[PDB]
Formats: C-alpha cells, structure tokens, sequence
C-alpha cells in the first residue's frame, strides 16, 4: 500500500500489452506499465490505447504507470489515463526536478506519485521533491543519473558517486516520512550473481527493494531480501502480540517485526 | 578543556553510581554519567537522585552528564541538575535535531553542550547545530543512526552510509571551529582487534577519540591514538618554541593525543 | 579551449623557468607555472620576475599561472602579471573560499579562473564559487584539504573523506555547467601503478584529468584516459542528439583529438 515495503517494481512497455499479464504473473510486488522511454515517440498514442484496453479488460489488475514528463505533449493524456482507471494505483514521474512537477502530477491524477530522480538538478532539489504532497516513495534512474554526471556505469568509482544519490534518497525518505525507497535498475539481466550483490547492498542500506526490467529478476530479488526462517518465526509471533522472548511489544519492535514480514512479502 | 582532544569518554549508567569510581580511575579523558538510554524509563527519577547524591558526596569528581532528549518530560530536571552542580563540566544532548535545542540546553544549564548526532533530522540540521552557541564538540551515535535509517549495522553498505554522516560531522566541526569530535561507541567489548580498527579509522579521518562503554576499552583506545615516538619528539620541540598557526596547532594536537595537553 | 577536457595540467615552479620549455613539450595538455607553494616566501618576487621575463622572451608560450591566494601580499602583483601577458591563458586560484575571491581574480586578470578547492570553507561555499563569473573549471587540492581536516593522508579513512569532497566538485561542475574538472596531484612519482589506478578512478567518476607534478606522469595519464578502439569509432562517426554530441566530443578530447 502507501506504506509497505515494495520488494520489486517490474517495468513492462505499453507497446507489448501481452507482456503486462506476464509481468503480473512474475510475482513482482508492483508492475509498472511504461509509456515513457521504453516507447518510441511514434507509438505513444497506440501504447496509451493498449494500456486503456488492458485496464478495462482486467479491472482487478493493479499497476503503476510511468508517464511522460511535463515537457512531453502527452503528459496531460497520460495523467487523464491515471485519473480515470481505478486499476492505476500510482504513477512514476521521471526526470523530476521540482516540487511543482510532483504536485501537478499528483493533483491531476488524484493518485500517489513515485518521483524518479534522474539528474543532478533533481538530486539538488530532492528536499522539496520528497516533501511534496502526494509523494508515496522515491526511486532513481541509476543509468540516467550516471549519464548526467558522465560516470562510467558499473565501475566502483561510479557506484561511489551514485552512493550520494542513494544517501539522499534514504535521508529524504526519513525526513519526509515516506514509504521505503527502491534502488535503481540493475541492467545486466544475464548476471544473476551481480543482481544478488546489488540487492544485498540496497537492502543493507535501508532500501525496501529494486526497480527491475525482466521477470527473471524477481526471484533473485525476493530471495535476497527474504529474512531468515528464525527471524520470520519470531516476527510472526511478535506481530500477533507483551513479552515475546524478553523485549516488550512496543512501536520499535512492531516496526521491526513488521518490517521483517514485509521483506518476506507477508505484510498487510 | 573546551578545546583539547578528548581521546575517550566513558559512559556509566546513573543507576549504577558504584561503578563511577572505577570509571574515573580508568584513565578515561572524560566520564559521562548517563540518564538516557542506559536507564529504564521507570528508573529515571531515581537515577537522577543517585547522580545528585554522588555529586554532593564526591565534590571533587568532574563528569559529563548525558541528559534525556528535548522532548522527554525529564529534560528540564536533567538540565537543573547540570546547572546546580559544579562537578558537571558539560552535558551530552542526545537526539539533537535543531540549533534551538542546543540553545535551550546551553542557556538553561550554563554548561558546555556536546550534541550527539544520531538521527536523519540531526544530519539535516547539522550546519545550524554545530554553529549554535554553547557547542563544545560533536559526537556520533552510529548505532542509533543505523536504527533510524534501517541500516544493516556492520555491513559494508551501512558503513558507506555512516561515512556520509561522519563526513558531515567532520566538515561542520571544521566550519564551526569546534573541538575534536568523538566517534561512536564500538560495542563488542570482547573484540579488541575490532576496537583498534575502529579507533585507527576514526583517528585517520580527524576524530579526536571514541565514546566507550566499559573501562577495559580505555587502554586500547589510548594506545591506538598515541602518536609515534618520532611525532612526539618533533611535537615537544615545536611546542617549546611556541611555525605558523596550523603547524603549531597540529603540534598541540599530537601532544593531546598523547595525553600531554 | 575553455570547454574541452584537460587530461593533464603540469606544474612547474617559477623558480625553475628553464624547466617551462620541457613541460610545454611533454605533451601535457596544460602547463601551470607556479608562484605559490613551490616558491619559498623570500623568492616570490624574483620568481614573478622570472615568469614575466620568460613570457616576454617566449611570446608563443601558452601557460596557466598558479597565483598566491587572496590574502597573500603578492596577490595583486600576481594578478597584474596574468593581465599583462597574452600567453597567460588562465590562472589557478588557491584556497578559494568565496565567489568574491573568484570575481576579484577574474576581473583583475581578465583571464579565466580555475578555483582550487583546498579547505572546508571552500567546500561549503562551492555552489557560489562554481557559479561565479569567470570560472572555467574546478580542481582539487587533496593534500591541502587533508591538512585542513586533520586527515591521515594516504589512509583508507582519509580517501573516504576526500571522496566526499570530490563529489562536491563533480556535482557543482554539472550544476554550474563548467568544463571537466581535474583531480588532485598523485604525489608518488615512482609508483606508476598507483598513478594509473588514481587516473582510472578519477575518469570513472567524471573527472576530465589530473593535476601533475612531473613530466613522467603525463604519458601514463594520457594512456589510461585513452578510450578503447570501439568508443572512438563511434565518436568519429557521430562527429562527421545534443547530449550525445557532448559525450562523443568528450571521447575525442580524451584521445587528444
């Protein structure tokens, strides 16, 4: 919901509507139907129609939508689509650089916004962005930010620089009282070992999950985020409950126990 | 005093005043009597009484006091204890989240304040906190910060995040012209090798010392901060002569790190 | 060029004017004649004259000049030297701490300014510094910053802190639209392996090049920055999107074209 951990948010282009149910069947916590960078300019109207048809034909489906930003002439149409279909439970706003951009998207759609930091200018304004009314949680465009800062993506030095963006997302999350952020996409679909390392690092620094681009990435993300059997056995008992193994059942312990349950996908 | 290196600041819970003597004789640069985290809510009123009894009974003792946070009902009573006893030479303000909290504590106690940065809010306001009137030096609550940001304490990623926080504390120390800061408590009392690593890393990035939780940690901390014989020879000469401001200042820093401030 | 990659900027002390021609033939992208730290206080006036005579005697020479900081009594004379010689194509301003220091140097010299961030104060005011009129690009004074922050130079902890400071230069470069910055001097002239690693790390985080202190450092810097065969192929084609043109140009400049 607007406060649980999202372990995985899987992109699927609106140009491939047959892949939308496949994305939903992958077990990803959230599916993001993309109308933005994965859809060539000449196919945006067709893509929007494809998404409309999916939502009308599958009313129980729940998805996020990555819309075109305000500079694009289809921004209003994208927002209207988000506004008019109950199945759209939030939208990703790319290239976010101001609080105003967020508010416009949140009010026009009436839906929660996930600002995606993709530039240095967005990072510099993250304080105001994160504090904007309508923001659910933050994420960032790892590749896009690397390009904006002329980094050699994948290098240790680039990761050190991206660490600043990560720190900012984590700090602003806490300051603004947002839901757990998502780490950026790990693009090497064939490198399962590398994905696991990326997930471990994100988890260890307080991210709830990762943005992802192929159904095959879901299993390893979920596996790496999963707490131990012992932590879950304890967490479940603490959730129900009070003295549970010694400590009291206070907000810090429920927040702890309930965070374990959400990392295991046993929230709500 | 308000400018020297403090290599070690050892905590002793106010519920255990019988342990204060050992702390004061451990060689620790400062002893901190704690009224906060190490004292259960139900025993805070009592713990405050124990400290007050220790101060009156031991008028020569010199200690720091870690008071309860600003939003705690006992904050005023903690500040009154710090104000009324000459043996209290400063107070640690936990969970500092604004310059305004520092000012209230500084004016009410009339004693130097040591803000402990241990929350995101604290980091966000570190510029104004460090520059507030009454601040002696900053300290880092690494474990509390880790909890506040949901970090996996001890992991490589967590250490990267804590690096961002340490950088803020060190940069603001310099900008605000504060005395050398203290790095966080290393909790593994039975892991000397771990402690030594934590001290050397802290020292290498400009920290003056570490907060500590058991007398046995004082010796390894002091040993790891002790400058080499070479540094001390050179330092004692530059001191006797007192060569520009920064250079002479570094000579003193070496002498203080050797406990010859 | 005021917006190209500078792969290497080689320091030569003004007390050694005879070494300037060697530095200018080393292949270094820029030569920096130093009037600051490499010159003892008692020789600064003599050194300034050495440079002036060198510039008068050698009009085709193109150099940067590292002047004395704003608070040094010779700051005005150093600036006048930069103003009066057409061969001075820019100046390095040490221990920059305000936009006002940059504007003073830029107006008094009429030349581009290269602020050197070497103090906590400079870091704190970097947004204003980077945005000041006359700034070409930023450079990092890692050894002087390590002194200002009481770091143990060369240690892991010190490099972690320095990394945080490097980020500020990289971020402000992008926000202020400056030319590619230069990373700090790698002091171990005899450790070629360590130099190569320092250059690779710098390049990977977005630095255009390194400040250097010996001509033997130039070749390894240029070789480490040299893109692969495929990267240039693509770069040469795109030469013969606006941000893509920027990346293509960056590649060619890293290859010395």
């Amino acid at each position: 919901m607007n406060r649980q951990i999202v372990r995985s948010a899987l992109f699927v282009p609106a140009t491939r509507p047959e892949r939308i149910p496949k994305a939903l069947a992958s077990g990803a916590d959230r599916v993001i139907v993309d109308l933005e960078d994965a859809v060539e300019e000449g196919l945006k109207v067709e893509a929007r129609a494809n998404l409309r048809r999916f939502l009308v034909d599958t009313p129980e489906a729940r998805v996020l939508v990555r819309i075109n930003a305000a500079e694009h002439p289809g921004h209003a149409d994208d927002l209207a689509l988000c506004r008019d279909h109950a199945g759209v439970i939030g939208l990703l706003l790319p290239k976010v650089e101001s609080a105003a951009q967020v508010r416009h998207a949140a009010v026009a759609s009436g839906k929660p916004v996930w600002p995606i930091v993709e530039s240095a200018r967005g990072l510099a304004a993250l304080g105001e962005i994160a504090a904007a009314a309508g923001v659910e949680r933050l994420s960032f465009g790892s590749l896009d930010l690397a390009l904006d800062l002329d980094l050699n993506s994948g290098s240790n030095a680039a990761e050190q620089i991206l660490g600043h963006a990560r720190y900012a997302l984590l700090l602003q999350t806490r300051l603004a009282g947002l839901a757990p952020p998502l780490d950026g996409v790990y693009p090497a679909i064939q490198n399962r070992a590398g994905l696991v390392e990326a997930v471990r690092f994100a988890r260890d620094m307080g991210f709830g999950g990762l943005l992802c681009i192929h159904p095959s990435q879901v299993e390893p993300i979920h596996q790496t985020l999963m707490p131990s059997p012992a932590e879950l056995e304890w967490a479940r008992r603490v959730a129900e409950a009070f003295v549970v193994d010694g400590e009291m059942v206070d907000a810090p312990v429920l927040g702890r126990a309930r965070r374990l349950l959400e990392r295991a996908g046993e929230g709500g």
